């Protein structure tokens, strides 16, 4: 299942055997509210009343205006997240075609409706207010109850600029959002991954308040489309590579910089730089293509030769060759430098390492923590295979009198060239 | 209306056409609540009594100490985005000062109290608990919903170390909010624009849990000044600009690292290099000087003519001629190069232009989705007018032999200082 | 108490006289809550009953997978934050692990277990539902009161993927967790420290949704050690130092990257490069060795001789001379160049100090703001004695014909080296 490889010549580790599912798509939902407008059990439901009104007037000078959001990570282009919601929202904001939707939910809570520059939505009532207030209170308790969501949607959209993330079970509970799943245009595939994970689901997906018109509410549901799913993925870790000489100083450092999620995606890899925009389940990994770049199967070339002539990996240069640790999936990559004390525990046992100075690396299998300076890791205790794979030290390779000392956005083909150009020059 | 140029020459694209907002000062003001201290029907009533005791008890030990703080991004200065109001603070706690407050607020709600340091700060008693409970407590449904509010922004300080933002409707209700920047010594314009944007008002506000002592409760609530309103502002949004050779990795490219907000701000130009720092409505920008840098007016040339001789315009050169788009405020940059497939959609008619190598722009008209890669946009389907500004890729202009191909924090005399040095040595 | 030190020679401060509290280890705790398998009055309990059931359907779909988590802070290593917890969770998995906790707390609602993989946990039922539904239920009022904790913790889990932080009341009371302080296995400096801070420990736990079996919630807390109390700390602000030429673009610049908070620690020291990582609580610094750096106590020499022999003091340059400010401690440094207008002002007096360009700093004492360019900064009016040691700004000892004008991971003897070796050229 779960493996990993640890390579001692570039002081990096793969921990490969995941499956994709990446977000590749939106798909925008039309959730709607329909509104009503109008001794001591009277006086609480009079406030129970205003609290309505409240919350529809509150919600009203909310939309006002149209709804808001304008290592190698830094290579990313930019998005905008809610472009295709918004693209929407604009639309329900036409004359006559919010009374379309009013139109299409009278005999139902669920229809999928035409709108007129031609995006068909899938809209739904979740909560039918003017039914009830209109009959049943034009008991204290009953209306409390009913009423409660209406105000906490409220508050999330009006300290939220009006777009909230994740979707909460008031914007759409489980049951609406599970139902809302299955009546959806996508494969058979995608309906069982998405309700196996619900919460993730949310975590991905936009609220964005849209308009309230003709004793109607309406947001619009953001919902991520996971054009790739079940691809193989892998996490690539890294850490900084450097010499150990006695005097401190005295040392040449190189670190890669390619670290983070990588899938294989229709041809090519996707790359995930900044390794929190990916969420794992279990074996699954969870991540949005508008956080990554797209790079040619070769770069997987680097893990197990970085001098490779197919794909020219990149890496970072310095002279700091300070200590710190990377705690893989399977384990713990550790860079020891000059005089800190690193070294790998068990829990009841005790210390079972010391690491020397230089990149080495530990398995999770009999170990639980991992310390480095004043610094405890604990490692990750999932189960899974690791493998060392023994190499030379690459920083080993390099003359430090003509090593370029403050490289960031290189690579091995950059740094050679400036290297047979100062030793030129000698 | 709003607006926007793409540079082909400079690969960057400014949308122009917004006002600002921009915070520039804070108002202080106290908020309070004055306190109290002392069958089936009652038990479920000493049920919400101790609740109310146990917010008071949590309220108390949360406040046995001073409230806590303590691309070109990286140029800006470091504040104390809540020093002032925590200077307010510190002076309730002084003896007497309270009873100051809980003297003013006697007959009113809402009083202006002079303070023993000369601030005249606007207090408000937004909740008079004291008289509800010394009166009419000393009916169980009633109670639960006086005392709800109470318990909440209890909540709201204990998970936020006694510090909020967004202010919420607990904090201020909307009506007291609204009526709080009615009696505020400020401009009508301020006023208006406040009113009608007080869910971003929230979102650029503090409330600071302050202290209780002498039956009442004070948070000072922080709210921004907006000094600079409707002068004109632009979004400068830039992608990299390489060389389009066949040998991969024998390209050069050039990045304009000055993008962000620019506001016109009092003879120069506030300069936002992070633009989430910026929250758009419709057209106008709410800003915080807080994250911002002091240009000169001057800056705006590097759009036009990014060689001009009035100011150095700020840029960064590299070797990785990645593929990636940047979604503009009325269309989408693109950086395609190498083997990417990067195209435009429209939404129903499908793909109807293939970019070519290199960096080119599509306007939203008639465009709903980009795609570079495996990753999909969508573009901002906002009205607005684009022009395309033709231009010759200023990265043709340089010899890729003396290219300085690693630098940031660099600008177009710095590259050419760096050339005319090496090609001297040549 | 509190004091302060600029140094205008390298354009830095250093507040001073802080005690530090280090988050070194985790504790991890096992909370339960008991479960229960199963006319107007009867009908609203109806529903309340069915949101209990929905809030444990809800938390069941919750766990179909295991939880997850998957200037110089570039240099930090990465850790695990919750790999403790979850290695707690993965064990209450195993068939008659939930069991043994039933059992435990039978009798109690406080008891230590050991657990099968030798890991002692102290266990706490801070519900007991099973309890109140199998006897009180099978008053409207009533359930619905105990019900809505269960609810709330569901809520969060809900729209976490199942890990919360901070660690909120609902999760574990004030009076449950300061008892869970009480008969922790720490010494009586952490139990005071801990139970005087409750807020900040909540801010610096988790709240991990484990397990529902056998009738049983459970959710593993993960909360804190302090190895590290009362040790001195201290706060480095730096800004940049510029020259201060006529002719602009002609000025070299320098800044110390080495600030953060720094913490003497078991013989080294603790930097914090993120100085967001540390919390402030009046002369308490809570920090979390996750986030840090262990350098030598040498470090300290680069304050006061930034040019000393023992460590290679770090710093970075450019001839990007923009001017902003730092808000230190007790006052602020001033970086003005070029033709911006900064001052400090007092509050009714108004302005009381122009500064020149080149770096300046003033104290808080009489000083209510600072302002560099359109940005306005509040000083902090925390009280404490501030020093102005006076010096020769270093910038003026390098000849700008041989500056190195884009270092960033750079360091005194670096500069010095690639000056050495671009005056030999010559
Ligand atoms: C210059 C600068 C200013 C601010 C930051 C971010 C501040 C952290 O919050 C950074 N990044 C961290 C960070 C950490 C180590 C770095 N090492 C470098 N290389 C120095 C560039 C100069 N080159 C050319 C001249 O001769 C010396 C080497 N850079 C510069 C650099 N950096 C990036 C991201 C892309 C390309 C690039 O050449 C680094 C940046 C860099």
């Amino acid at each position: 299942n779960i493996t990993e490889e640890f390579y001692q010549s570039t002081c990096s580790a793969v921990s490969k055997g995941y499956l994709s599912a990446l977000r590749t798509g939106w798909y925008t939902s039309v959730i709607t509210i329909e509104l009503s407008n109008i001794d001591a059990k009277v006086k609480l439901i009079k406030q129970e009343l205003d609290k309505y009104k409240n919350a529809v007037t509150e919600l009203q000078l909310l939309m006002q205006s149209t709804p808001a959001t304008n290592f190698l990570g830094f290579l990313l282009g930019v998005g905008s997240a809610i472009a295709s919601g918004v693209a929407v929202c604009k639309v329900l904001h036409l004359e006559g075609e919010v009374n379309k939707i009013k139109s299409a939910l009278l005999s139902t809570n669920k229809a999928v409706v035409s709108l007129s520059n031609g995006v068909s939505v899938l809209t739904f009532k979740v909560l039918d207010l003017k039914n009830y207030i209109d009959k049943q209170l034009l008991t204290v308790i009953e209306f409390q109850q009913k009423n409660n969501r209406l105000l906490e949607i409220t508050r999330e959209f009006s300290v939220n600029a009006g777009v909230t993330t994740p979707v909460s079970t008031y914007m759409l509970t489980n049951s609406e959002l599970l139902s809302l799943i299955n009546d959806m245009p996508i494969t058979n595939d995608q309906k069982k991954l998405m309700s196996n994970n619900v919460q993730i689901v949310r975590q991905q997906s936009y609220s964005i308040m849209c308009i309230i018109k003709e004793e109607v509410l309406a947001y619009v549901v953001q919902l991520p489309l996971y054009g790739v799913i079940d691809t193989p993925c892998w996490k690539l870790h890294t850490s900084p590579l450097c010499t150990t000489n006695t005097k401190e100083g005295s040392n040449i450092c190189l670190t890669r910089t390619d670290r983070g999620w990588y899938c294989d995606n229709a041809g090519s890899v996707s790359f995930f730089p900044q390794a929190e925009t990916c969420k794992v389940q279990s074996n699954r990994v969870f991540c949005d293509t508008m956080n990554s770049l797209t790079l040619p199967s070769e770069v997987n070339l680097c893990n197990v030769d970085i001098f490779n002539p197919k794909y020219d990996c990149k890496i970072m240069t310095s002279k700091t060759d300070v200590s710190s640790s990377v705690i893989t999936s399977l384990g713990a990559i550790v860079s020891c430098y000059g005089k800190t004390k690193c070294t790998a525990s068990n829990k009841n046992r005790g210390i079972i390492k010391t690491f020397s100075n230089g990149c080495d690396y530990v398995s999770n299998k009999g170990v639980d923590t991992v310390s480095v300076g004043n610094t405890l890791y604990y490692v990750n205790k999932q189960e899974g295979k690791s493998l060392y794979v023994k190499g030379e030290p690459i920083i080993n390779f390099y003359d430090p009198l003509v090593f370029p000392s403050d490289e960031f956005d290189a690579s091995i083909s950059q740094v050679n060239e400036k290297i047979n150009q100062s030793l030129a020059f000698i």
